């Protein structure tokens, strides 16, 4: 809050622009002469002399310059008198340059020079260049001189193989990007700029003397923005400024961080490469026709100077005005005596010749070039320009007239340059003017020619009146000022959407970057500024804080900006996003608000585009007043009854380039230019605006408009019009023809040439036809809630894909609108990619619905380029059973805070006391009916209300009831788990006294753990598999207390498991008539009646809380981004999040949610570089430093301690579990403030903040190559960590989402939520289960079955949801017979189970084997198909890789690339692999941990969760084998269990499994085995004594068998009879501890195949497995064959160790 005057811009603003001169007088160097001719002045500027060279100053050959830095030089035999005093400051030095030299002094090396030294830090030895690890920004002032750089760089550096391209009208594979300052100001302003910029180590300004012009303004914005960008991003970028030599540049070296004492260059006029003889004619009196045939005797006078060879090149302001000129020449010249003629002496055909031959070309290029003439302009001739361009550098062509274009955009000095008259056609002024100072350089900077002229000579042809701005100009006298006063505003608003200013001061800051403020400084006057102020205020607070205040007030005015006087913050508004996005002005912006509405007609909506404040200065004039008229009789939208008002004008200059009339009048055709230029962007801008606010009608004419703008083509002519290929008067013919476009989709290419007269054309048409983009679409329909439906989009192309017409992709827009197509409910953006085409795309969405129901919404999917490209769906209401609305939540009670003594126990109060001295209001609440009954409680509540310690009472009255009380606790998650086991294994084991457990995969273990433990902690899997076979489990049957936490689950993936062990605890509990208290814990639920019932809860056992009644208050803020490109999304989430940060969190901790790994690092990074660009570094950190060196030692990862320097730490899963403790740690302690964790984290996060930052709300999903949304369950934990009841008087939540996703958010965050069971989906492994296990003997007991589960009351709640068509108990008792009857059928089919009577089913041999592993169904389904006889080890891998548990296994992004690396690395080659395809990767992986070989942290914990199922999938590999009676791919399979397990390949060094060996080991011990294996053992290879200990510990464990065996009964034994081989296995070890494989992640324990078989026939006659302990004996029984006489082989196989193989044949 300070002093704020508000200023009158226009007052301080330069009104000439470019043409203003801060120059009072203008000195003339050495011959001044001035020739008065009476019809006009001539003043003379000499050349200068060429300077002598300086003290030791010599130029320098290619072969001086570093050896890699030649290529590119080629063609340069020797370096410019400039170059070679540059050479040291761009090579060797990184420090940023100001390059003044006169205009043609080739700077261009210069900069090449500078570009060559960033390329020469990336060599990389054997590889050439690192071409993705930078990029370097070309920004030239003209799109043609952008196309001649792109050329030239490209040339020079092709040998580095490095791509130079133009952006200005693959971008992220391009090293070189040359472009315009609008254009590159236009990239970073998108917020996304960091995607293109984050690589940019390089900036070159060329011709940055721009500054002056109007365009000034954007460069030093650009430069402003990318320095800040320095100082922010800590990345160290150079710049270099190249510039005319004018006064004021030293302020330029100061605007560019130039040190004048280093990188600053100034050369005068004498190093022009070609002195220059300088002519200065201007014409003294006003009149007409006689001033300019002034103009043309004086073109006349001066081009017979030269007569014989001297090449003159002449430049006019228009396409018309070479003509004309060369007319009034060729009239005056050849008129008089034929004066000059043949200034080719040739006359005899020198030159003439070669010029005669090349007269076969159009319009005046034929009639001149006879003779030395030629023409060369923007009229657009093509060809004959390149032509004209090379006939005048081989010095055929003497006089060539040309437009200034030439002079940018191709480099063809001539001896003698003339500028005619310096008066231009501005559009955007509406008038003629001054002609830019720029052009005027580049022009006068072509006379001379470096190789071929001593001396180059020009003149320049102007009016009298005010016009010695010229001489000042081209001698060094014009000051460069700032026009940023002019453009402050937009600049000012452009800076607040990108968040880089967020109020006053940091524009006052800003404005300190700007040329602006150094002008200021050093010229206060010119400015405005009194020497009285300055001297009070010499940084100028007062006058940038009031420019800020102006600009402010008037982007506040046109609601760009909300902006209050008193804090002086600025909020951004979306017409100002849009604004800057699309670089509209905000005059404009304020009047499309005021215009624009939803019944916008097509007149209104072109009038409205007549109005933008962009076209404010174009007037009617009378002389195209006519054409204006005939323009308007010949455009089809009705102008009304506006006139001929400029807005007319515009409107009908618009509709006349649709329509592709063309003009005559040339003023008329500019201001079509200028206004068909804005149109697009523009139009554009009105669609995004319209667009956002759902308006149908207006939105569907803009989108039209955008595209007719584009195609140039109205709706009503016909689409194949858009392909260009295309003869236009077959097109016409067709629309001719009247008739839809759409039949030509049944038409064969017979009655299309038939239909339209001319059948040559029939087939390339019906190609034509069939290349055109189009869309089918199919909709799925699910009602969530009664506001609330689910729709699945699937979009499947229809059309033949072609590169050069569809280009790599084709995008669409997704519009739900409602019944009367008014308003857009929902849409969205797709985009469909070239590659994946062809593959069906699934988009999911909800749409709000209300209850006056209509009986259809529709869905349009519209291009978003081609023009009538569209498809509509009706979606459909008429059968749509909407759910039951749910009932309230129970009032919370305000309760007096029920006191820790109201627990009666002193040491359960121990537990408690220090903490809190009372229970929150949902704890008192509950507290009486969960502690004091017995019976079944729901305890609904928002996550972190500690929902824990219901579930605590419950436990601790079933420990007062009976002590040895035993009771299993169930999370969905394995985190949860854990921290629940650390929690409560202290709270009850330590303290209290009593055994609490964990369980884990194994299943014997388990077993033993449910026997012990008082409280069993379990995920759902575990308790499962447990479970399962609770009536051959006896302590399974019996458990006082079942608790389910996180209940809600039940809905979400994985859902399935915890709705069936619920269910069958339930089934168990009414069994045994022993009732089993279940206690569930749950986020608030809209039905939790249903979850009530089902789970046996009464309704006043039921607490169900509205998510208001948390304890701590939350504060929720979403925040909306329209950004359809996810990456794009995130980088401008960046700055957001630490304005989040600093607003609602500054002092307090910070947990910031991002969605991958790579994000938690980047994310960590912004946030600190952000902190400590804003001078404030540490700030996020709590305490010193040194206090935390003690710890950081403890550290591996460099970024994870140089962030938590600065009090920000971040969370992913390639951290240790160690690291991870340690941030936590730290992060609770309040030592760092910020922590920025992964998604995948947030279950497994033992720690609370005051602020909850969810950055975006998707994932990527490589495999569907598309991003997909974050379930609901995790975003509800993650808000959740928000809650620090001790600390915190509240929770505060910021949201960032896509803006279409906005409204969810609100939604069922603030509401309770609603879930359902996907169970019907998971059907067929428990229906396997249960017929195993005899639960299920029939189909009515799968009936029976299914009425124990939540499905079942969800099904009536919300039939359209599960596909019921009614409510009524038939529907119910039909839909899940169908259910159970699908469901057996599939089971039946895949030979899991069989089918009797139609009623009675029975387990089968595959039933038996999935359900005992635990293992899918499809998967042993698979297995039986793909086994065989033949199968090998390689097969084995193949054949496990491709199990239904791997599907899972997740696709990255960009992993298709190192998987596709990978590949070629292993020993089995894959056939046809598909890098998206989960399986290909588990194979690769399988193949990588066997071979050894490290792999990124991703691909390991990939390889973790692979080689956890991988040993029971191999199991029932066996399992399978076996049964089918095949011995080779048996003990195959075992081998590859335990090479599986020691990660060792098949034929390779059993000693391998020895801890610490590696290659260079077992190449001594073969000069094998671990039997052979205390001198003489240390003594053969190098040792240390712990490794020692580990080998030792390992042959203590390694496997010592012995065997014996006999065949009972030997001689008694014949035909048909049983044979019994018993088998005795002992060890002369007692075991302690088990199996020993560093590599396997996993904890296993020892198991045994003992099998016998006939290793000839390929048979396996018997087969048996178990786990040996001390001594074990093994009964194996077999049916005997004929005739007495068999020979047989023993086989003993672990699944752990090679080597521990043993074999015995016998009879
Ligand atoms: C992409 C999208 C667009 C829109 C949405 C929601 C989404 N979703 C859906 C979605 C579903 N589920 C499953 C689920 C399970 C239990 C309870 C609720 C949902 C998630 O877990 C996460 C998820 N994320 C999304 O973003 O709402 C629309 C909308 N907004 C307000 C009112 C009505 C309405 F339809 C606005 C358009």
């Amino acid at each position: 809050l300070a002093p704020r005057q508000v200023l009158d811009l226009e007052d301080l603003v330069f009104t000439q622009g470019s043409h203003f001169m801060a120059n009072k007088r203008c000195q003339l160097p050495d011959g001044s002469f001035r020739r008065q001719r009476k019809g006009y002045e001539e003043v003379h500027v000499p050349a200068l002399k060429p300077k002598p060279f300086g003290s030791e100053e010599q130029l320098l050959p290619v072969e001086k310059l570093p050896k890699y830095a030649q290529a590119g030089f080629e063609g340069f035999k020797t370096l410019n008198r400039i170059q070679s005093k540059l050479y040291r400051a761009a090579l060797e030095t990184d420090e940023n340059l100001l390059l003044c030299a006169p205009t043609g002094a080739g700077k261009t090396n210069v900069a090449l020079m500078c570009m060559l030294r960033e390329i020469g830090k990336h060599i990389n030895m054997d590889g050439t260049i690192n071409v993705d690890d930078f990029k370097i920004i070309y920004i030239a002032p003209m799109r043609s001189l952008v196309q001649e750089m792109v050329g030239s760089f490209g040339k020079r550096l092709a040998t580095y193989g490095i791509t130079v391209a133009e952006l200005t009208g693959e971008i992220s594979a391009t090293q070189i990007i040359v472009c315009t300052p609008e254009k590159w100001d236009i990239i970073t302003r998108k917020g996304g700029e960091r995607t293109y910029t984050q690589l940019v180590r390089l900036i070159i300004l060329d011709e940055i003397h721009l500054l002056h012009d109007d365009r000034g303004p954007v460069l030093e914005a650009l430069v402003a923005r990318a320095i800040r960008n320095i100082e922010m991003t800590q990345e160290d970028v150079r710049l270099i400024g190249l510039s005319a030599t004018l006064p004021n540049y030293e302020d330029v070296a100061t605007f560019l961080r130039v040190d004048p004492a280093k990188g600053l260059f100034y050369f005068d006029n004498s190093f022009r490469p070609v002195p220059l003889e300088q002519t200065y004619v201007g014409i003294t009196e006003k009149k007409a026709i006689k001033r300019f045939q002034i103009m043309n005797e004086i073109v006349y006078e001066k081009i017979m100077e030269h007569a014989g060879k001297n090449q003159v090149l002449v430049f006019v302001h228009s396409r018309k005005e070479t003509g004309k000129t060369a007319r009034a020449i060729r009239d005056m010249c050849l008129e008089k005596d034929t004066l000059g003629l043949f200034l080719r002496e040739g006359s005899a055909s020198t030159e003439v010749l070669r010029t005669e031959a090349e007269q076969c070309k159009n319009l005046e290029l034929k009639d001149l070039l006879p003779y030395g003439f030629a023409i060369h302009h923007a009229g657009m001739t093509r060809v004959d320009r390149t032509l004209v361009e090379d006939l005048f550098a081989d010095k055929h062509i003497q006089v060539l007239v040309s437009t200034a274009t030439l002079a940018w955009g191709v480099n063809l000095p001539a001896h003698t340059v003339i500028i005619k008259g310096t008066q231009v056609y501005s559009p955007e002024k509406g008038r003629w003017t001054e002609l830019g100072a720029l052009d005027i350089l580049q022009m006068l900077g072509r006379a001379g020619r470096p190789q071929y002229d001593t001396k180059g000579e020009g003149i320049l042809i102007t009016s009298h009146g005010e016009l010695q701005y010229y001489l000042s100009l081209l001698n060094q006298q014009l000051p460069i000022e700032s026009q940023m006063v002019s453009k402050l505003p937009d600049m000012l608003n452009a800076e607040i959407v990108l968040g880089n200013v967020q109020n006053a001061k940091d524009a006052v800051n800003w404005l300190g970057y700007a040329y602006l403020y150094i002008r200021m400084l050093r010229s206060p006057t010119l400015y405005g500024i009194s020497h009285d102020d300055l001297k009070g205020d010499p940084l100028l607070d007062q006058r940038r804080l009031d420019l800020v205040h102006t600009a402010a007030l008037m982007l506040d005015k046109n609601n760009l900006v909300k902006y209050d006087k008193k804090t002086g913050n600025f909020q951004v508004t979306e017409l100002g996003r849009i604004a800057s996005h699309y670089y509209i002005t905000n005059d404009t912006v304020q009047t499309y608000n005021q215009l624009l509405k939803p019944t916008l007609s097509e007149i209104e909506l072109f009038r409205v585009f007549s109005l933008s404040s962009e076209f404010k200065n174009i007037t009617v004039r009378e002389e195209e007043k006519l054409e204006l008229q005939k323009l308007l009789e010949r455009v089809p939208i009705p102008v009304k009854e506006s006139i001929e008002e400029p807005s007319a004008k515009i409107n009908v200059l618009l509709q006349a380039f649709i329509s592709q009339l063309k003009l005559e009048g040339f003023a008329l055709m500019a201001d079509m230019v200028y206004v068909t230029q804005s149109a697009g962007r523009l139009m554009r801008a009105i669609f995004e605006i319209v667009l956002n606010r759902g308006w149908a009608q207006l939105t569907d004419k803009t989108l039209n408009l955008c595209k007719m703008i584009d195609k140039r083509m109205w709706q009503s002519m016909c689409p194949l019009r858009q392909f260009r290929k295309l003869p236009e008067e077959v097109v016409k013919k067709i629309e001719k023809k009247n008739f839809p476009f759409e039949r030509l989709y049944d038409l064969n290419h017979n009655e299309i040439g038939e239909l339209i007269r001319m059948p040559k054309m029939g087939k390339t048409i019906h190609k034509y036809v069939h290349l055109f983009p189009k869309l089918e679409l199919s909709v799925h329909l699910q009602p969530i809630t009664r506001s609330t439906l689910k729709v699945e989009l699937t979009i499947t192309p229809d059309f033949q894909w072609d590169e050069k017409v569809h280009g790599s992709s084709e995008a669409f827009w997704i519009l739900v609108e409602d019944v009367d197509s008014e308003v857009i409910l929902h849409h969205e953006y797709f985009l469909l990619k070239a590659k994946y085409a062809q593959d069906e795309h699934l988009i999911t969405f909800f749409v709000p619905v209300f209850e006056p129901l209509p009986p259809q919404y529709f869905i349009r999917v519209v291009s978003d380029r081609w023009l009538s490209c569209e498809t509509q769906l009706p979606v459909s209401f008429r059968h749509l059973i909407l759910p039951e609305k749910y009932p309230p939540p129970t009032e919370l009670l305000d309760l007096q805070p029920l006191p820790v003594s109201a627990l009666r126990n002193s040491a359960f109060e121990s537990l408690y006391q220090d903490k809190f001295p009372f229970f929150n209001p949902i704890q008192t609440q509950v507290f009486n009916t969960v502690y004091n009954s017995d019976d079944n409680v729901f305890v609904g509540a928002p996550t972190g209300s500690g929902k824990t310690i219901c579930a605590e009472f419950a436990i601790l009255r079933m420990l007062l009831q009976s002590s040895e009380g035993r009771c299993v606790y169930i999370t969905p998650m394995e985190a949860l788990a854990e921290q629940v086991y650390m929690d409560w294994y202290e709270k009850f084991q330590d303290r209290l006294n009593k055994k609490v457990v964990l369980l884990t995969g194994e299943t014997s273990t388990d077993l033993k753990l449910l026997g012990k433990g008082n409280i069993i902690i379990s995920t759902p899997e575990k308790w499962d598999i447990l479970s399962r076979r609770w009536k051959q489990r006896k302590n399974v049957q019996n458990i006082n207390l079942f608790v389910v936490d996180e209940v809600h689950l039940i809905g979400g993936e994985n859902g399935p498991v915890l709705e069936v062990i619920c269910s069958r605890m339930r089934y168990i509990s009414s069994q045994i008539e022993r009732p089993i208290r279940i206690v569930a814990l749950s986020s608030s639920l809209s039905n939790a009646k249903d979850v009530a019932h089902w789970l046996g809860c009464s309704a006043t056992s039921t607490f169900n809380f509205h998510p208001n009644v948390r304890p701590v208050p939350l504060e929720l803020h979403i925040q909306g981004f329209n950004i359809s490109h996810t990456q794009t999304r995130l980088l401008s989430m960046a700055k957001p999040v630490y304005h989040a940060i600093t607003k609602h969190s500054p002092k307090k901790p910070v947990i910031v949610f991002v969605p991958s790994r790579k994000q938690t690092r980047l994310t960590a990074i912004d946030i600190l570089t952000t902190c400590a660009a804003d001078i404030q570094r540490q700030r996020f950190l709590h305490c010193t430093e040194k206090d935390l060196i003690p710890y950081l030692e403890k550290l591996s990862d460099s970024t994870l301690k140089e962030t938590l320097l600065n009090g920000v730490g971040y969370l992913h899963e390639g951290l240790s579990p160690m690291e991870r403790r340690l941030v936590e740690q730290l992060f609770s302690s309040g030592a760092i403030q910020v922590v920025v964790a992964s998604r995948s984290l947030c279950w497994g996060m033992n720690v609370a903040a005051h602020l909850v930052i969810i950055m975006d709300t998707q994932y990527y999903n490589g495999k569907i190559h598309a991003y997909v949304d974050y379930p609901i369950y995790d975003v509800l934990q993650m808000v959740g960590h928000a809650n620090r009841p001790l600390q915190d008087d509240e929770g505060r939540c910021v949201i960032m989402c896509q803006g279409s996703k906005k409204d969810f958010f609100k939604k069922f965050l603030y509401e309770p939520l609603p879930v359902e069971s996907h169970l019907d989906h998971c059907m067929h492994d428990h229906f396997n289960a249960e017929i195993v296990t005899k639960t299920i003997e029939n189909k009515q007991d799968a009936v029976d079955y299914l009425t124990w589960t939540f499905l079942y009351r969800r099904m009536t709640q919300n039939p359209n949801y599960y596909n019921l068509q009614g409510i009524s108990h038939r529907h119910l008792s039909d839909h899940l017979s169908e259910l159970v009857e699908q469901t057996l059928s599939d089971l039946e089919q895949s030979k899991c189970i069989s089918i009797e009577d139609e009623m009675d089913v029975a387990p089968l041999n595959l039933g038996m084997i999935a359900a005992y592993y635990y293992i899918n169904y499809t998967t042993i389904e698979l297995f039986s198909m793909s086994l065989n006889a033949k199968t090998k080890v390689r097969g084995l891998i193949e054949i496990i890789s491709n199990a239904a548990e791997y599907e899972n296994i997740p696709i990255r992004h960009h992993e298709d690339n190192l998987l596709r690396q990978l590949a070629q690395k292993v020993p089995h080659k894959l056939n046809n692999p598909k890098f998206n395809d989960p399986h290909v990767k588990t194979n690769l992986l399988l193949q990588a941990h066997l071979s050894r070989m490290q792999l990124s942290a991703e691909l390991q914990s990939d390889t973790e969760e692979i080689l956890s199922k991988a040993i029971r999938l191999i199991q029932a590999c066996v399992d399978v084998l076996s049964s089918n009676g095949w011995l080779s791919p048996a003990l195959a399979a075992m081998e590859l269990a335990q090479m599986v397990t020691q990660a060792m390949w098949s034929k390779d060094s059993y000693l391998k499994q020895l801890p610490h060996f590696t290659s260079e080991h077992i190449k001594r011990c073969t000069d094998e085995s671990v039997f052979d294996i205390d001198e003489e053992r240390n003594a053969l290879l190098q040792l240390t004594d712990s490794q020692i200990a580990d080998v030792a510990r390992f042959c203590n464990r390694y496997p010592n068998i012995e065997l014996s065996y006999e065949v009972v009964d030997k001689d008694s034994i014949r035909s048909g009879g049983p044979v019994v081989v018993l088998v005795q296995l002992e060890r002369e070890e007692e075991v302690t501890g088990p199996v020993i494989a560093p590599l396997f992640p996993q904890k296993r324990e020892e198991g045994w195949w003992v099998v016998i078989g006939d290793a000839k026939s390929n048979s396996l006659i018997s087969i048996k497995r178990l786990t040996l302990q001390q001594k074990a004996k093994v009964k194996l029984d077999f049916v005997a064959p004929a005739t007495g006489a068999h020979n047989y082989t023993l086989y003993f196989m672990s699944d752990a160790y090679m080597g521990c193989d043993q074999e015995y044949k016998f009879s």
